[PDB]
């Protein structure tokens, strides 16, 4: 069964995926989550520290500055995703 | 040799996905140790501003709050290697 | 088409892999930005917390660590990354 194998493991494929792009999905979700904590604390720093300057100034140090990137993410599982639809779609027809 | 085909296929994906999942277990592993001294540095700042009703009332906000969401990926990922193992197991009845 | 479908197969593994390989990149970048950002917080308040013994003596706990974990993630994607090569160069020969 040729056919067969094909089907088979482009089902095998699609099944790991689902996964993996579920789990990228979550991860991203649990950075924009702490990300919004840790600026929350960042903002509450800058308020205790402003007759200093904020955070970096009152440490002496060139800010860190977080570079969220869910977009990029968001869009790699969502672009997995469609290569899953495809694969069954083009088996289907 | 089609058998032969789907034999190597199929070890080429387990061999991806094992990567794939010790990648994401890294990735929660990391989240998890993260999360720790981001909400030590919330717990320090709830104390700092507590006169002023801790971090959330001393900003004038609401309060941003970490959502975990280990158990998710965990799952995830043991299900990927549950289906690595069958995938083998099948193979070899 | 057996070959045909050895080959079909193997280009879509490896395209979906390369996007897998770039979101695990991207989420550990991610996590290298935001990390930068946490320890930031946490020196700020080591300093502003300092005459009680920097963050953690201040809360009276075990200070918690970021450990930080690029490295295995890193390693797994180039291995991946080498995978997909590999794969792509054997039909090649
Ligand atoms: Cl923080």
């Amino acid at each position: 069964g040729s056919t067969q194998f094909y089907y088979k493991l482009s089902q095998e494929l699609n099944g790991d995926m689902e996964r993996v792009a579920d789990s990228l999905v979550t991860l991203q979700d649990q950075l924009n989550s702490l990300a919004a904590v840790v600026l929350q604390n960042r903002r509450a720093l800058d308020l205790l520290t402003a007759e200093r300057g904020g955070t970096c100034l009152f440490l002496g140090e060139e800010c860190s500055y977080y570079v969220n990137q869910s977009g990029i993410v968001t869009e790699k599982v969502k672009e997995i995703r469609d290569r899953i639809q495809r694969r069954a779609e083009e088996l289907r027809n």
